[PDB]
């Protein structure tokens, strides 16, 4: 077995040289293994994915809109760990509790488990294939709809790609098993949001236009992104044609009062339009928030498993289900099941001890109502300062964030945008620049590549326009983008890229691989060469994958399905073998050894 | 200076032999120092403590009941850290942010900062005087009311004390600066609750009778502790005379729905009675819950600073303040201030890294709706299991907890009671006893000392009676307590105890000390001998206290107020000096050395 030995070499390697992917927090994966509940044999109870197929996104939206109780979505597979564990959860652990979900959470609206950071991190850090993840799970959960976070601007990539790809991406994603597409734009720049809605709607999937939330519509003071701001935007999005409408409060800024307001005026304007609410518990509301949303007529709300909820993540699924039963919005989900599910996750999370923000973050923070830093980014900046004894610092950067944000014309901060305000915020602090010093001396300073490209609109056009008195003194003799960036981009010959990959990585390369390579040229490449020589490192349980094997400890890995592979380390030490070393394993009935390179560790 | 050298010897000792008080989690106190905001010079803005004094608990309650916005209480000084940090926060760090509080949180209803575990821990583990704490803080915050958790049954002790002490306790406490007394009974056994109310009322303080909450009044299924159960209990407590009425949801089981119900029928029955709600965010509601209580007419709700809220503690103060502004329930508290306040606590908590439940607990858990384990006990049992790689176990015990509780007739689990179900739950588990095996074999097994005395009523009589078919087969030829246990207890000759202490510890012993010794004979004794030889270990900053000083690191300690004491370690090594060693400090302008005992460390 070449599949076999490829992995051995790997295990051996991690033993000799240690961890392959970065480990931000010095900690070994919990020695305990996640508790996987029991599940009856045979097919799931069948939930919405069934209806969808049976009637399209058409009847779907209706059933959704006409469902009595509150409906939910599980972000535990995507945004939940993307916010708490540096989006490091591996397919392996996701496949584990999959059969459970399929059997227990059929009443489920959708299940977020793809899109977002994941596509990137899957190759850049976990060395697994994002497509495999999908197919492997779609296989395990045929009854629950699959949702992803798609960026209208550029699918799951980091830069503008020709529009021919956005459609081909969704085309594939759709066939591979994706259903609901949540398209968003960091500036709510419709052009990008509609392109996303296109590829998604044309791919034949469910379009769920997502509006990113800033400030507080309840507060009449601020008028930039006023209630009427959103309301207008919806019209366009609804006209452009969307099955479901979602409100992406990525910063956990939605207050109950603001909620009641927003949703009602929305339910009023669109009586039978499905409404989906996404918030992060960063401020401390979330639950109280979501509850208000239902009250006012919201159809669904995003939640995460208790053990993976709270703080920069989504509100406690169990708290929502609990507070909602006995009422006309009852979710009808057995508390018992949320327990076993959270149970699993509390243990699963134990493996990702090396990526637990829990190291620096011991709770939420209402100051988010001031800096407007989204959940994910919050956690990271927090960890950064504190991880280097600089909590004192964090206060300061947060203030530079506000100024930076105001300095660019008060913005909507999400992946694209949010990270540009970040660099500028840091640029100012690390250079001691008051907003005034920053603006006045703006005629010439080396502002972040991200900031300059933003003002050139590479992403889009901020509502209210660019801070021109400043924008120009910055841009100078620089090319300012005109129109939807992706527009002026010539297509991407897929055959040129296709044989260009077959020619190299193999006669294997699949449509999927092509796309991946497309979005992530290098990262994909590296990911391919790595797995090339190390086998299916994705079938390895997280512990072995991170920490590597323990000398003498018996263990097994399910390669494919006909093999179980029982291995036990025991023996390494050839300290000098021509500048190397050699380890031996007792693979199944026999035994063998692979040679590693000490890398003078 | 004897004050001086006494501390030196201590510091040195810690250097040579290490930590004096147990340290559950191996971690050193953060090297960063909590950020203490700025506070104007001169007197605070004055709040309710002022009104109180000017009009007695009579005008106070009215003002409370007639105040427009929602009122709050800060448990950050007591229940917040008692649930999260093993009640280990020191007076030193409480004095620091005190002036700030006095200046910024005048609108505050009360401030919980005393009572509960504190009195015990203050001597048992921190080696500080609980009275000192009170006096020192009363000094720093003369404008905000001081609240404490007083146990009707036995003030701040662990056993039945003759009622003469219960009155003498509140008498002293009241004069020392305590105002509002929250009196509670673990089984809501009126006899004990009234005794507390008396001492509290008689002492001339504000009586806030507390009803302990269980189950879910919204849920018609369970009828033991039905709505009409509480409603009736209210009548008694109000007739017995109480200025304010509080609901102690020590387990965080209060759902919004159950809330709206409870409070309203309460505000209905008592139009102008002040209502105070206490909850723990354990389930995930809390905030959502409290918001409901207000909606329905609740006058005050307990909260903690953001960095100290969440999980088994109280809801995010900032989340409440945030979601409540702009509405008729506006707290009027400047978001800005809750920020600086949490800012301070996030850092102060970094000093207590050795007691942070954060180590095992990374979030709340809605399964609380099933085991009914109060916030504090949850945290402990969770740390327990997991701190010894036994999370797998924790599930099990939670199950025994339910059976144990059901086995004792379904109870209200708070400090007294709650820990009895604990022992029983663990007894069963650790002896493999189904609730059936536990009961049938009850005729004779060595049930916990706590469980036996419970059935003998040493605490009180459980509503619905004791589980007799069992109770008896357990008790056998054992004495069953008749009436409020404290009643049958002969007074406590205070002079006998007074001269008894003077005679020993010194001609210093104060009325306070007497009471302390009373409730905590030994603990007090040890606490006294320790401080006796080591000086004011309470004027030491938590870092030096826990971790001791760092060789060559310059530092200072504010002994009293006329001395600043600048010390620098540097030099220890007399490894063998007659089985000891010797360290040297460079105290202020001069230098000197103290001789320690290596304890063959
Ligand atoms: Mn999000
Ligand atoms: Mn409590």
């Amino acid at each position: 077995q070449n599949r076999a030995q490829k992995l051995l070499h790997y295990l051996g390697h991690v033993m000799v040289n240690g961890p392959t992917t970065p480990i931000p927090v010095k900690a070994s994966p919990s020695p305990t293994d996640p508790v996987v509940p029991a599940v009856p044999i045979g097919p799931p109870p069948a939930g919405f994915r069934d209806i969808l197929l049976r009637e399209g996104p058409e009847g779907f939206a209706r059933a959704v809109r006409n469902h009595p109780g509150l409906l939910l979505m599980d972000t535990t597979f995507r945004d939940a760990h993307q916010s708490l564990l540096a989006t490091r959860v591996r397919t392996h652990d996701l496949k584990k509790i999959a059969p459970y979900v399929a059997h227990n959470f059929s009443k489920l609206f959708s299940m977020e488990n793809w899109g977002g950071a994941t596509f990137d991190v899957a190759m850049r850090f976990l060395y697994e294939c994002p497509w495999r993840r999908l197919q492997e799970l779609r296989e395990l959960i045929p009854n629950i709809p699959f949702q992803m976070l798609l960026r209208g601007a550029n699918a799951v990539g980091y830069t503008n790609y020709p529009d021919n790809v956005v459609f081909k991406f969704c085309e594939v994603a759709k066939e591979n098993g994706m259903d609901v597409f949540r398209v968003f734009d960091s500036l709510n720049y419709l052009p990008n949001m509609l392109l996303g809605m296109e590829a998604a709607g044309s791919a034949g999937g469910v379009v769920e236009a997502a509006i990113s939330y800033t400030g507080d519509v309840a507060d009449p003071s601020r008028t930039k992104y006023s209630l009427q701001y959103y309301m207008g935007l919806a019209e366009e999005l609804v006209r452009a044609g969307t099955h479901i409408l979602c409100i992406k409060d990525m910063a956990g800024l939605l207050k109950p009062t603001a909620c009641t307001m927003l949703v009602s005026s929305l339910r009023d304007r669109f009586p039978d339009l499905p409404l989906h609410i996404h918030t992060h518990d960063t401020s401390g509301a979330g639950v109280a928030a979501m509850l208000a949303c239902a009250q006012a007529g919201a159809d669904v709300v995003d939640v995460a498993a208790d053990s993976m909820s709270g703080m920069t993540s989504q509100p406690s699924m169990g708290a929502l289900v609990a507070c909602t039963r006995g009422t006309p919005l009852d979710t009808e989900v057995p508390m018992e099941r949320v327990f076993d599910y959270s149970e699993y996750w509390e243990g699963a999370r134990g493996l990702y001890a090396a990526f637990d923000c829990t190291a620096t973050m011991k709770s939420g923070n209402s100051d988010v109502y001031e800096n407007e830093i989204p959940g994910g980014q919050y956690t990271n900046l927090h960890f950064q300062a504190h991880s280097m004894g600089l909590g004192s610092k964090f206060k300061e950067v947060k203030k530079a964030y506000v100024e930076a944000n105001q300095m660019l014309g008060d913005l909507i901060k999400v992946t694209p945008s949010s990270k540009i305000v970040g660099d500028l915020a840091q640029f100012m602090v690390q250079n001691g620049l008051s907003r005034a010093e920053a603006e006045a001396q703006a005629e010439e300073l080396s502002f972040p590549r991200s900031v300059v490209e933003f003002l050139q609109g590479y992403i889009g056009v901020p509502h209210g326009g660019f801070p021109e008195p400043f924008r120009s003194k910055v841009l100078k003799d620089l090319p300012r983008v005109e129109g939807r960036p992706g527009a002026s981009l010539p297509p991407l010959d897929l055959q040129a890229l296709e044989k260009e990959l077959v020619d190299r990585h193999g006669e294997e390369v699949t449509p999927e691989d092509v796309l991946s390579a497309a979005m992530y040229p290098d990262v994909f490449a590296h990911f391919k060469d790595f797995t090339a020589t190390f086998g299916p490192l994705d079938s390895l349980n997280t512990r072995l994958f991170l920490q590597g094997p323990k000398i003498a400890e018996e263990f097994e890995v399910e390669l494919e399905r006909g093999k179980t592979l029982h291995i036990k380390a025991l023996a390494v030490s050839d300290l000098n073998r021509a500048g190397q070393r050699q380890v031996a394993f007792e693979l199944n009935g026999q035994l063998r050894s692979i040679l590693v390179k000490d890398t003078q560790a």
